[PDB]
């Protein structure tokens, strides 16, 4: 089975207690989440550039659990399929 690498379990991530999957891509400089709901204030957020022109939500004051290790920062949010994660938070577990 050499071909294939079993490679360990994938990785989730806990937020505010809630078990979710989240790929890992190093090529986003930041982090993007699936539409959906959340308590707190929220903001509205427009995107355009080349390719773009979609209107999506933020949140700003929000803590993020990851192996079993805290942090706070902007959680982007857009209506995109999942989870993914940018250098934001790769490198907020730092080295």
């Amino acid at each position: 089975p050499q071909i294939t690498l079993w490679k360990r379990p994938l990785v989730t991530i806990k937020i505010g207690g809630q078990l979710k999957e989240a790929l890992l891509d190093t090529g986003a400089d930041d982090t993007v989440i699936e539409e959906m709901s959340l308590p707190g204030r929220w903001k509205p957020k427009m995107i355009g550039g080349i390719g773009g022109f979609i209107k999506v939500r933020q949140y700003d004051q929000i803590i993020i659990e990851i192996a079993g290790h805290k942090a706070i920062g902007t959680v982007l949010v857009g209506p995109t399929p999942v989870n993914i994660i940018g250098r934001n938070l790769l490198t907020q577990i730092g080295a």
